[PDB]
């Protein structure tokens, strides 16, 4: 019941001209008084600052003396510095465990990159729905399998949302490697239309002749839609 009591110790010795009591005590004290949410942002908030040990430099130190931290923790520990400009210190927790290595913090550098978040779920927790819900671009495999080998194609429309919003563009895409068997995905024709908008045509048609140079795996429809853009675009 004082966790307010502690946070009044920290506040009243920080503003009381004694950084030194305050760090001493927030740092070294249990539960986590400086990864406790407010604690934590405190923390992480103060930059750089002559006259003690920065904050950033402190906290790596509380957090190595510390360790590994709860969901809560973990996750208030990466909703900060995949923003903080420290996504790569982001990576460094999922990739170290110094986060949960949950699907939480793979979603967010999945936000920001799919594929290491993919990798962490191909590796932490092997979800599916997260690890694929993100697939801009990267390692393709993980795409182009989960797409490819049913299940599943609703990562072709992540995929296909991550790359309605992708600022990768024409070249490594997911379909050929995924489909060099052709395989109908949730809408192919979303495949185009994402390959089109983007003007991608050339990789959604590309990818897809070699999903028919696989023969059996071959479908009018696929053709139809292609050619379809063809005439509309370049017969």
């Amino acid at each position: 019941g004082a966790e307010e009591l502690f946070a009044r110790k920290f506040n009243a010795l920080f503003a009381q001209g004694n950084y030194s009591e305050a760090a001493k005590v927030a740092a070294n004290a249990p539960k986590g008084i400086l990864r406790t949410p407010d604690t934590i942002r405190r923390f992480q908030s103060v930059p750089a600052q002559p006259g003690q040990t920065s904050p950033l430099l402190q906290y790596f130190g509380i957090l190595l003396d510390q360790g590994q931290l709860n969901k809560y923790e973990s996750l208030e520990l990466c909703r900060p510095v995949l923003q903080q400009g420290r996504k790569q210190l982001l990576e460094k927790w999922l990739k170290e465990d110094k986060l949960e290595c949950s699907e939480e913090l793979g979603d967010l550098v999945k936000s920001v990159d799919p594929t290491l978040a993919l990798s962490v779920y191909l590796r932490a927790n092997v979800p599916n729905k997260v690890i694929q819900c993100f697939a801009e671009t990267g390692q393709v495999q993980k795409i182009v399998l989960y797409a490819k080998k049913v299940g599943y194609t609703p990562d072709w429309i992540f995929l296909l949302r991550n790359v309605m919003r992708i600022s990768p563009d024409q070249g490594q895409q997911f379909a050929q490697m995924l489909v060099q068997d052709e395989e109908p995905l949730a809408d192919i024709t979303q495949i185009v239309d994402v390959f089109m908008e983007y003007n991608l045509i050339q990789q959604c048609t590309a990818f897809l002749l070699d999903a028919l140079k696989n023969n059996r795996p071959s479908e009018g429809p696929l053709q139809t839609r292609l050619l379809e853009m063809n005439l509309m675009h370049a017969p």
